[PDB]
């Protein structure tokens, strides 16, 4: 039903919409490079890609046994993965949002419901970046690392226990000791520490108080 | 052991008889003497229950009497209902009384069914704690979360909606509160997330708080 794709131009929701139906009717290099670019620039996509990408990968995989567009899709990913620290510096924006699309398509593009080993790295990797003092110290990239917990938290540990043990190392750290951190900040990380404790969930209480 | 070093020789050896004989004491004045103790001694104000129990079941025993209980707890009160001139004497004495009440609360059970008598000034106790004014006391949160560990659980089952208040405050003063010390916003912080483990200490936690 909904892919979520109302950011793109008209021309573009054509092609894919043409994707999604028939990946050997299109340029799926192409097709992977305009999501990824797109997954960039706006909130909603980069939250929601996954949702198009596993079925143009599905479809993919049905129609022609191929994976041109997850392993040019995942190329992509991986290049813009390296640049994440210039990116970071360019537009806290376009980093919280390449973050929110690397855990997406971590969450989507499954084998079963097993997750590709490819891009555990890749996710530990940026939510250990928003969770150092000099990130902490934006409420903008506490908001995106707690979105990716709340999604993503409870399959990552299972991936890496003591990298996820690890992590939230430093957000007890940069909860207690660090002071320039804005109410909001606090807030959400108060309520990620209180939801891993609950064995990844929120308490009614914990509902009302935060929500 | 009882925890009664702190106590003299001659209030030692009272105390002593009263355990196995509380028929041949004032147990009147052995109420007191443990009262008057535990708002002085920090180690004894923690275990005081210990002893307290063993003599009430005792006097049940041996004479089907409840005087020593009943003369506790009317001391106890007493103690209670001077909490806030007692605190504003003593940070220490306040934190000893907070640490017997709920030391009672934990031991004179009938079952492991606590007594209800005892619910309001635990609660009470714990909610002033709670206060801003006393979470900026880094002995009061000591005190606080001791509890928490000790009749967290218990008290809960009493009084779900008490406790859920309380805890609003707990987050309350961890979020807002500037003038709290690092140990205070430490044990706070791990209360805050024992008592969403269900009231546990992951083993992540274990290692990161001690
Ligand atoms: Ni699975
Ligand atoms: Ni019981």
């Amino acid at each position: 039903e909904d892919y979520k794709i109302q950011s793109f131009d008209l021309e573009t929701q054509k092609l894919l919409k043409t994707a999604l139906k028939d990946p050997g009717s299109v340029d799926l290099e192409k097709v992977s490079s305009v999501i990824v670019d797109q997954s960039l620039k706006d909130q909603v996509f980069s939250r929601e890609a996954g949702r198009i990408c596993y079925t143009i990968v599905q479809a993919e995989a049905k129609q022609t046994n191929g994976s041109v567009f997850r392993r040019n899709l995942l190329n992509r990913l991986q290049q813009e993965f390296k640049a994440r620290e210039e990116t970071r510096k360019r537009s806290t924006q376009e980093w919280v949002c390449l973050v929110s699309f690397i855990c997406n398509i971590f969450d989507y593009l499954k084998v079963n419901n097993m997750p590709m080993v490819a891009l555990v790295h890749p996710v530990y990797d940026c939510l250990f970046r928003l969770a150092q003092s000099d990130a902490l110290k934006n409420e903008e990239e506490v908001d995106c690392l707690v979105l990716q917990l709340h999604r993503i938290g409870d399959q990552l540990e299972k991936m890496n226990v003591q990298l996820m043990d690890e992590l939230f190392n430093l957000l007890r750290d940069g909860f207690l000791l660090q002071e320039d951190l804005s109410s909001m900040g606090r807030l959400l990380l108060l309520e990620i520490l209180e939801f891993r404790a609950g064995g990844w969930k929120l308490s009614d209480t914990a509902q009302k108080y935060y929500y």
